[PDB]
Order: structure tokens, then C-alpha cells, then sequence
């Protein structure tokens, strides 16, 4: 019954269980999913990514406390977990362009986004940064070259902050 338990538990995401990470995502992801999913980002539609990257999203920013084993198994792992699914679903060579990004966020977040706040994530509160990492989800389908191409890491270093 170990094997058994290895078999599900055991992912591409080394040290995620993935079992706890299905058991703890909202139904409202778990109800169109499987575990199975979860470890192939390239069988899932372009929606279905989407609505697990944000349900990471939901549960990095209502973690439990760092010292959990839940935390450890599972919240740890959300951000590479994150670049996985976001660069499937979208170069050690390339940048992050802020200025063409920050103008991108004027429609939806404007009111409040600044350049700081881009180049320095853990400077906003929890809610901006979840407003900021749904809003990337919600746009992801020149920028690709600036923008997207980049944005597997630069989310990774936006939802990391968020887990504390």
C-alpha cells in the first residue's frame, strides 16, 4: 500500500503531493478536474489550466501556517507548480518588459498599480498581489517577445511572496 500511495502522490513537481494539493484546492476547481490532470498540463484545455492556476492562486493566498506539513507538501511547491501550467499554457536569454506590462495593467488595475509594485511584489499587500496574479491569468491566451515569453518566472517570483 506504500506503492499504492507513491503512485498517486508522486508528480513531475518534485516533493508536491499531489494528492493534498487535489484535496485542498476549492471544489470549484476539483469538481472539473482529476488528480491525473494535475500532473499533465498539456492534456488540459487552455480554460482548465486557467481555473487551476487560479485555484493556486486562491489557496497560496489562504495558506496555512508555513510550519504545516500542508504547507510543506503542497503551498511550497505552488509556484513551480505555477510555471509549469503558465508556460504550457502560453529563455534564459530574454527580460521581463515592466514598462510595456505596466501599461497592459492600466485598463483593470490601474487605479492602484504602480511601476514599484512591478519591479518589487513584495511590497504589495496580499490582496493586490492576488488581484495582480488573476489579472495575468485573465489575460493570457511584441508582447509575446517583452511580456509573455517571460512571464512563466516572473509569475513564480509574484505568487511567492503571497505564501508569506
Amino acid at each position: 500500500d506504500v506503492q499504492r500511495t507513491i503512485e498517486v502522490s508522486v508528480g513531475p513537481i518534485v516533493g508536491l503531493d499531489y494528492t493534498l494539493l487535489y484535496d485542498t484546492l476549492p471544489e470549484t476547481v476539483s469538481d472539473n478536474i482529476t488528480l491525473p490532470d494535475l500532473k499533465d498540463p498539456e492534456r488540459v484545455t487552455e480554460d482548465t489550466k486557467k481555473l487551476i492556476l487560479k485555484g493556486c492562486v486562491y489557496i497560496a493566498y489562504h495558506h496555512p501556517l508555513e510550519t504545516d506539513t500542508l504547507f510543506i507538501k503542497v503551498h511550497k511547491h505552488i509556484p513551480e507548480f505555477c510555471h509549469s501550467f503558465l508556460s504550457h499554457l502560453l529563455d534564459d536569454n530574454a527580460l521581463i518588459d515592466i514598462g510595456l506590462f505596466f501599461n497592459m495593467l492600466q485598463p483593470s488595475l490601474g487605479g492602484w498599480i504602480t511601476k514599484n509594485f512591478l519591479r518589487h511584489p513584495n511590497r504589495m499587500s496580499k490582496d493586490q498581489i492576488k488581484m495582480l496574479l488573476d489579472q495575468i491569468i485573465k489575460m493570457a491566451k511584441e508582447e509575446y517577445e517583452k511580456v509573455w515569453k517571460k512571464m512563466p518566472t516572473y509569475f513564480e517570483s509574484i505568487i511567492q511572496p503571497l505564501l508569506h
